[PDB]
């Protein structure tokens, strides 16, 4: 993840298809370039700018695709929340 850290706040207003960010277990995802491959469609915006953690843990779609759910946070993380 690196040292970079950001507050709640401005992770929030990365909540648009070109400027999408989420937040996993305190950590700061930029899954912009990710948007059109969602399996899931539009709807990954549904949380963008905000915490994605129990969506990304327990909805059965991404535990059926855990792996690639973590390769692909794995692949993201821009930084922390403080
Ligand atoms: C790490 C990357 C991912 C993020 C941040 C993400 C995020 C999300 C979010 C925020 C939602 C909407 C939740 C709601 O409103 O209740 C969602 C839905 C969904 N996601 Fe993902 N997702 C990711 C990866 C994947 C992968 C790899 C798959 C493939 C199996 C997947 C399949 C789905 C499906 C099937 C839905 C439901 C769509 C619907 O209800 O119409 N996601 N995802």
């Amino acid at each position: 993840c690196g040292d970079k850290k950001y507050t709640k706040e401005e992770v929030a207003k990365h909540n648009t298809q070109n400027d999408l960010w989420i937040i996993y277990d305190g950590e700061v995802h930029d899954m912009t370039s990710f948007y059109k491959e969602h399996p899931g469609g539009k709807v990954i915006l549904n949380k963008a700018g905000q915490d994605a953690t129990s969506v990304l843990k327990t909805l059965a779609p991404h535990v059926k695709a855990a792996d690639v759910v973590m390769k692909k946070l794995k692949q993201t993380c821009i930084g922390k929340v403080k």
